[PDB]
């Protein structure tokens, strides 16, 4: 069926086993901690923890960050089903993944995200789910901008009538009038700089504060 919603771990074709190492760390974190909020997704989530905005806006909320660079929807789904949602009872799970699903249509990526929300609703039914919209990327207009926008429209429409799932477009307007993204916001036109993270995290923090 939909490869975006078929749970699968990242196969190690390099040899150092770092993906499974991260997964195991997160499992241990869930086993030993009692977060009120769990963040899971790709490098947008992962690198948020590395910024000094984390220990500022998010640490006081009692949170765990399970972001892994390069993850697609199916990888996040597999992680959630294989230990990372065990031994905890968070009030909120934040999801940010989908921009890495290369080779999957926007419809498929949307199905991947919906699979993740459904899994969380099953395993942690008391939890509210926040899904962040996929960010634009590339220095100039390109097909991935359109893909990610289309995903955001389909995802938004899917969660509209789901009153415990909240769609948050955290994009302050990275794409300028001339169709460009500034390296000041995204140093490689994909990953957020400290400056690009500010308005993103500000928007997320507000929503988390409202819901909490």
């Amino acid at each position: 069926e939909n490869p975006a919603s078929k749970p699968t771990p990242v196969q190690d074709v390099q040899g150092d086993g770092r993906w499974m190492s991260l997964h195991h760390r997160f499992v241990a974190d869930s086993k030993d901690k009692e977060p009120e909020v769990v963040f899971i997704g790709d490098s947008l989530v992962q690198l948020m923890h590395q910024s000094e905005i984390w220990r500022e806006l998010f640490s006081p909320l009692h949170a765990l960050n399970f972001g892994i660079g390069g993850d697609s929807t199916q990888h996040v789904l597999w992680r959630l089903e294989n230990g990372e949602l065990e031994h905890i009872r968070p009030k909120i799970v934040v999801v940010w993944v989908g921009t890495n699903n290369h080779g999957h249509t926007a419809e498929q990526v949307t199905g991947g995200i919906k699979a993740i929300v459904q899994l969380v609703n099953e395993r942690q039914p008391q939890a509210r789910v926040v899904v962040l919209g996929l960010l634009p990327r590339g220095q100039h207009p390109n097909p991935l901008r359109e893909k990610n926008r289309r995903v955001n429209e389909l995802v938004r429409a899917a969660l509209a009538g789901h009153p415990r799932a909240h769609f948050l477009d955290a994009d302050p307007g990275f794409v300028h009038s001339d169709g460009t993204i500034s390296h000041h916001d995204m140093y490689d036109y994909l990953h957020l700089s400290r400056l690009g993270y500010t308005p993103v995290c500000r928007a997320l923090h507000s929503l988390l504060l409202r819901l909490l």
